[PDB]
């Protein structure tokens, strides 16, 4: 009864806990603890899902501020909207698990055609929902170059999350690269290429923003650049 009542809230709560752990310090092992926790969660819900497959009015989680009868598809589209997140490896685990949950839908597996049916409404919103990266979609990265080292790290790992999303999408072979390349006007990759022109392997110390070595402790900046 309680798992029918209280799981999806626990799922979302543990995923922002993991997001917070990514935000503060990814070196600590809390990531693996919550990862195995959500592993237990996904295993138990994939064992028993038909009750969750229907729309049963459950307690509203933190997400989905409108109230409705809780369904599996509800948190499906919830996690779909909750991609493109700065916590790039938290997001990576979330999207891998999501790609595993998509076939768990009763009448639908996860072929490319199902994603195309989903995408039929998302002619161009796909460029922002999955790619909030690139400078808040785009403009922040343009603004990032003039204007703050932590902000540069934020934009950098945002680009990392966006490109990881791209890698996951193309790796599943469920979507072509030309579906986003050329079809819809995206310049995040072009801005990244300009960033490699201006920053990668010569600007290892300065971001050319003129607003900011061990006194700066830019070593984690260097490691993020290498990443």
């Amino acid at each position: 009864s309680l798992v029918e009542q209280f799981v999806f809230e626990a799922l979302v709560i543990y995923m922002e806990s993991l997001a917070l752990a990514h935000a503060d310090e990814k070196s600590l092992g809390t990531i693996q603890q919550c990862c195995d926790a959500i592993d237990h969660l996904c295993r138990i819900i994939e064992k028993k899902h038909v009750s969750l497959n229907k729309a049963k009015k459950r307690r509203l989680p933190r997400g989905f501020p409108p109230s409705a009868s809780l369904c599996l598809l509800d948190l499906v589209k919830w996690l779909l909207a909750h991609c493109g997140r700065p916590q790039t490896e938290c997001r990576h685990k979330s999207i891998e698990l999501f790609y595993k949950f998509v076939p768990l839908l009763p009448g639908n597996r996860s072929p490319n055609l199902w994603l195309k049916d989903v995408l039929k409404e998302e002619g161009v919103s796909f460029l922002i929902n999955t790619f909030e990266g690139g400078g808040c979609g785009q403009p922040s990265g343009i603004l990032a170059q003039p204007t703050s080292l932590q902000a540069t790290l934020c934009w950098l790992d945002l680009l990392l999350a966006a490109l990881e999303c791209y890698n996951t999408f193309i790796g599943e072979r469920t979507v072509g690269a030309l579906q986003v390349l050329g079809t819809e006007a995206q310049s995040s990759l072009l801005k990244a290429v300009a960033f490699f022109l201006e920053s990668i392997a010569m600007h290892d110390i300065i971001a050319a923003e003129k607003c900011f070595t061990s006194p700066q402790e830019g070593e984690r900046y260097n490691y993020s650049k290498c990443t």
